[PDB]
């Protein structure tokens, strides 16, 4: 008996709703509702990175979407990598509107491994990697302002197991990420046991992820245990690109289990 | 095998992203390819309201063309509306272009004006299905932008493409400013000695819209190119519906017009 669900997808750094296109097609084709959002200055969001130095504005598209969700409608919230921070805040604020939260290789901070610990670790795996670079729109006296993903970094660390056209698509769409201050993130993403902790949570491991190392991911899983950990073999960092059908099937299974 | 440089220019609502399959095939086969975002398209930083003049829309292509040392020739490909953009590039920098390719592109010339092909092109989009216009300049002024609707895209543009490409497009299409005919006519002026000196190939690719094909035949008849090629089974976005076939056709054209 077909039970219509509402999947809400949240991209990682530099990306946008566009990266989910294969997943969105499978969802809409099977009759489910799906909303792929562009966070601040991501995808075709009108804001420019330099215009939104506050993490609050990076996350606003999701928070605003969450706030206007209809009465009693519950969603399957999916966050990829950095998107993990966004859905975490959504979990703390609107825990009742989320049937189950899914972290796809996502930054998954919790009361005992906070957002800043997690962001500091994440930053080390992206800043300075291959051809990635930063800008100083506020002068040499201030912290770098934005991070720009390089094509070689994308091909090697992110899309190494995906169709080459997807790499081409990414290089024509990735945008800069404002380097939000740890202090700002810490005040925005604060999680509690009775709110964030009350939302069903599943973590999906990308077996061949060369962007976010195993040790970091298992540190988060260890210190902020999810209700379940699932795995997708042969997937690079962007599972929605390299292993779309498997991610789709897994998502449907997760939605049915926790509905 | 001689390395070539293809420069791809999209149509309304789109961006460099729509050529992803083509870009991929060109890079792996060893060629250079530049897929540009015109004003307020793809990830270009401008918003439609910020580029009310057609020259603002063409800016990314003209800047690109100007940055090219004259010895570095290119194969300039324009899709549909992108035809107007490459036509302008042809008039301004004729010598930097080995061959211009109009993929079902608006191909105005001396005997068929730019405003003429524009007005006709628009009738097929304005007021179609779920497409809609905005009025940022108030109710008593002409509409300011045109927004492509998902249904319009599904049945009129991507009807022969993988369904995921339709989804991709719905997450990326952006508004097109409704440029004035006066503006466009003044902006796209072509002469036989300049625009006319560039080798030109038109690629007909449309399948179940006979009127659309007539329009394409009209422009070909009024402004005859050096050659006309066809691609079967294509919807409005050939780079999506017939990628391998488009790639092959472009390689073939490039090798012929060196
Ligand atoms: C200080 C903020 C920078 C954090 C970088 C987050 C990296 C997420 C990983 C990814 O690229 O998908
Ligand atoms: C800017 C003139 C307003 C009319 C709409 C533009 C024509 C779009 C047609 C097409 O896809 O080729």
């Amino acid at each position: 008996p077909f039970v219509k669900k509402h999947f809400v997808l949240v991209h990682t750094a530099f990306h946008g709703a566009w990266c989910w296109y294969k997943i969105v097609a499978l969802m809409r084709s099977s009759g489910h509702n799906v909303t792929a959002l562009d966070l601040g200055a991501s995808g075709i969001n009108p804001k420019q990175a330099l215009q939104i130095p506050n993490f609050s504005d990076y996350l606003s598209p999701l928070m605003e979407f969450m706030a206007s969700l209809p009465a009693n409608e519950k969603i399957i919230l999916v966050g990829h990598a950095l998107g993990g921070l966004a859905i975490s805040k959504a979990m703390e604020t609107f825990p009742e509107k989320i049937s189950v939260a899914v972290f796809l290789s996502g930054l998954m901070p919790g009361p005992n491994i906070d957002a800043t610990t997690v962001c500091t670790k994440a930053g080390s795996a992206v800043l300075g990697q291959l051809d990635n670079c930063v800008t100083y729109e506020n002068g040499p006296t201030n912290p770098p302002t934005t991070l720009i993903a390089g094509p070689k970094f994308l091909a090697t660390n992110v899309y190494h197991l995906s169709p080459i056209e997807d790499l081409a698509l990414a290089t024509a769409l990735v945008r800069p990420l404002y380097l939000y201050l740890a202090e700002d993130i810490s005040k925005e993403v604060v999680l509690s046991s009775k709110r964030y902790g009350s939302v069903k949570r599943v973590f999906i491991v990308a077996t061949e992820n060369d962007a976010l190392k195993k040790e970091f991911l298992k540190l988060m899983i260890e210190k902020n245990p999810p209700d379940e950990v699932k795995e997708i073999e042969g997937s690079d960092h962007v599972t929605m690109m390299s292993k779309p059908q498997q991610l789709f099937t897994t998502l449907l299974s997760i939605a049915n289990k926790y509905k």
